[PDB]
């Protein structure tokens, strides 16, 4: 019958499209995605620096592709809800192998960052980028799969440093990777209610913000994020985060 | 190399020696594994439960060994405090050859129960175990490493339908694995302080015991255990499980 690799990728595709506010709890292994799925959650998201962190490794491409990948097939095997990969700036793949790769493993999502950690972390011209986006949306769709590609941008993280106005770049960056076919769209670094209603306001796919699983995101409260329209939430490192820092504090406890 | 592993082994005997009260975490990671040593714990363990639900397999050695090994090897790498893991019942090994291999993973002490899952989870004979632990006690003596062997059994656990009397069959048997060389003993399975101290007094070698990070155990808090005699404690799957409840409980509020 019809590959649970479509049927999935279909339904996370979908699910992006309706609208709801979308949270897709950020796991590493395929403990934290079994939570994830015990839940009641619609999808998850698998996290580079968590991975890297629990795998001896670090974040910024430092992991292997293919042990990434190894530990993206197990999740996707452990649980029968859709799995979205980050894989930072690509890993210095093609966009068609990057997407031949995840999809060998069974993820139906990406996340591309326009920071090249194999190019001593050149960022990327925005249409430079949004033409890796577009190239793998190309590949999606010949593979027949409805991949949610992510478009992020660094771009307010990246700050005044790099940009004179970050959330002007942000704003364009966001255009053209919806343009490009990104399904998704990233603008890390966000704190304020009106940086997030400018970047929801600027495309009609989902913005997507991190928040922490306990303290959100400095925009407001989560109704006060569904009022601003976002439709996509993922924790990033800070659910593993947060379980440190609660194991550090009842450790004290014993020794 | 081989002078580090003698130095974290003697020292981690040294302490078990000592009549200081251990505690050990019980860790299934690098992530966890970190976090321990940060803590300021003087070592840890290696828990194949945990390790199991986080890598895609389930306990009772349906791990495959080698790949089991890679993590342990990752978590020696990861920490410059002495490491324990466990090894079920030996994953169908001769003594020395298990022994052997967690030393080239970098470990210095092993767990090795009395339930052979690879026979069907046959029970092993009182003096067949003590035999089995004297085997491996023998091969770190050849290999000049002062590996802590904790001879566990589950005779406690396994419980009356199994041995009439099972605190009896418990006592003979971690006073066998004393003599047969284990530097520490393991009867899993306890909930009362009458038990924990008989067994306890039974031998002059630690007594392990299986905490739960908040909730303690069964015959008490820290402190009840210490002066019950107590001198090891780790948290077998249970700091994991742990981490799952409070995920759970938070991420229901996203859900
Ligand atoms: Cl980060």
């Amino acid at each position: 019958g019809m590959s649970d690799l479509k049927s999935l990728a279909t339904k996370f595709a979908s699910d992006h499209e309706s609208g709801k506010l979308l949270v897709l709890p950020t796991v590493w292994d395929t403990w934290s995605a079994g939570l994830v799925e015990e839940a009641g959650f619609s999808g998850l998201t698998i996290g580079s620096h968590p991975v890297a962190d629990a795998t001896g490794s670090s974040d910024g491409e430092n992991m292997n592709f293919a042990d990434y990948m190894a530990v993206v097939k197990k999740i996707t095997s452990a649980v029968s809800i859709p799995v979205s990969v980050d894989v930072e700036s690509g890993y210095g793949l093609s966009p068609a192998d990057l997407i031949a790769q995840i999809l060998e493993a069974g993820a139906v999502g990406i996340n591309v960052e326009d920071v090249v950690h194999s190019e001593g972390k050149r960022v990327r011209e925005a249409q430079e980028h949004a033409d890796y986006i577009a190239a793998a949306r190309q590949a999606a769709d010949v593979a027949g799969v409805d991949v949610v590609i992510n478009g992020r941008t660094d771009a307010v993280k990246l700050g005044a440093d790099v940009f004179e106005d970050p959330m002007v770049e942000a704003i364009k960056r966001i255009k053209l990777m919806e343009q490009a076919g990104a399904r998704s769209v990233y603008p890390v670094g966000l704190s304020t209610a009106e940086q997030v209603e400018r970047l929801v306001d600027a495309v009609s796919v989902p913005v997507n913000i991190t928040a922490h699983p306990v303290d959100g995101h400095g925009a407001g409260d989560l109704a006060t994020l569904a009022g601003l329209g976002v439709r996509r939430v993922t924790f990033g490192p800070l659910w593993q985060k947060w379980l440190a820092a609660t194991s550090a504090q009842q450790l004290k406890g014993w020794a």
